């Protein structure tokens, strides 16, 4: 090559090929688990709300990488987005338990883009990360911190009485 | 000094200052108790928001009386901000009973201001503390005891769910 | 630990104690600044206005770490917080001077804290400072040397018509 | 007373007369100081606003307490309104030393008659004071010690410059 690309590292190129398919995968567990509140067997629509919330961002946190690249002169190689693990996700702890397991994955992986953009001294790459995705990874991380102890303080998931109120009070 | 200086007891004068020193401590306190109640294996924001909002009162009221000093012609003159007693507040309710602690401690030092600028007979002084400090401070005892009481009958703090449900209901 | 904490070193949490302190410190540098020039003796009420603004700042540039530590998963730990060096600031032109001093030893504090998160690979906190507290800094640094510069030029201290026009023509 | 004359003793009352002339002879006081500003060889407009509030100010201080004796049931007697001492003022920061001594003087007075009222048992007349005059005075006397620094840092009454800034800076 592009008669744009400039100071854009091959290994720059391709880790941000990986984060893309990565962010899309967080979307689709996002998407699983949302409709997964709106069983009639499970029915909490809040949970259900947060969760397809989520899963928007995510899919908008792809496309912004997708932007990016385009933007240095690289190219777009995209993979197959994986089934996720689950099928069903056994409670309202169970799902928040497995959402912040799944971000602080994600936040290693943005690590250590980040360091492979400083070994390539490409400051602009650093930025970027450091600026659109770094910090809402800390607060998306103390935020599900939050709910589950709350969830867990309130004796889910063996009293139900604890994830209806909580879908009412603090989801709602 | 002071040409505006005009029956200001010496004993009034460092007796304020030592009153500056309790408020600006018992602000501490309350920033304290703030944060500990943001801390992810606590997380109760309502608790958090009620404890930062009497931090900053209690600046107020010190600032107040630094406003009184320079007003009768005395000089402030201050001490260090010792640390707070506590790291670790434990719960809900036992924070809300440290509280209520608090504020009765800053009523005796108040009661016996105002018997001291009444031997001085400093009228002005009596007023001005009977007028923006008194009502106050048993206005915030009563209300620190209808806290207490109500954790307490709802089962605080063995039950996580009634500090979860009084953070919702009363002080949201 | 907490379930929340990732990539967050040990050294990082206790240099962020250390700052929050020095913070509240400056805070209460500025609050005694302010109570200075309102006494009768004294009297520029835009100087006062002006370092009270200023002790409120510093307050809040405390309280943004204190939320930072817990987000990252650390523990908030409290020091006593030290009288200010100074009762009385003898000018204007030499308060202005001591909280140029002040601020320039924030900002090495500051300095120092970046060097430790880049050295201990600590992006999201590199970042953090960079962005909340670094070109806060230098903003007030220039400013301070503005005002010192102009008091200076006018003849203070020696002149109380100079300190008197700067604190209605530029402080107002 | 009279059908109404409850807990108010003679002492009371008459010192009430006396406060009452006293306010008057303020009013009269200010007033002379108020033309004198107005004089095509003064010229100090803004001096002479100043004074001519604070005249009427002190009407409405006598007119009050003519309302509060009558209320009580005591029967008002006015005695002559004396000259104030000087014709001519001489200088600004003159005719503020000399307000900051008659506002002085009158606290004493007031100071006196609440202690009569404490010795008389009447606790509705000493917080009728403690309400309406003692914080008025605190608050008078502070703003008059204010107003004769800045003058005299300035550097007047040498100075002719000094009073013209200040009537325009400060008064205005
Ligand atoms: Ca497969
Ligand atoms: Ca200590
Ligand atoms: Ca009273
Ligand atoms: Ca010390
Ligand atoms: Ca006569
Ligand atoms: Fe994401
Ligand atoms: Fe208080
Ligand atoms: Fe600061
Ligand atoms: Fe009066």
């Amino acid at each position: 090559t592009s008669q744009v690309r400039q100071n854009y590292h091959q290994d720059s190129e391709a880790a941000i090929n990986r984060q893309i398919n990565l962010e899309l995968y967080a979307s689709y567990v996002y998407l699983s688990m949302s409709y997964y509140f709106d069983r009639d067997d499970v029915a909490l629509k809040n949970f259900a709300k947060y969760f397809l919330h989520q899963s928007h961002e995510e899919r908008e946190h792809a496309e912004k990488l997708m932007k990016l690249q385009n933007q240095r002169g690289g190219r777009i190689f995209l993979q197959d987005i994986q089934k996720p693990d689950c099928d069903d996700w056994e409670s309202g702890l169970n799902a928040m338990e497995c959402a912040l397991h799944l971000e602080k994955n994600v936040n290693q992986s943005l690590l250590e883009l980040h360091k492979l953009a400083t070994d390539k001294n490409d400051p602009h790459l650093c930025d970027f990360i450091e600026t659109h995705y770094l910090n809402e990874q800390v607060k998306a991380i103390k935020e599900l911190g939050d709910h589950v102890t709350n969830l867990r303080k309130m004796g889910a998931p063996e009293s139900g009485l604890a994830e209806y109120l909580f879908d009412k009070h603090t989801l709602g």
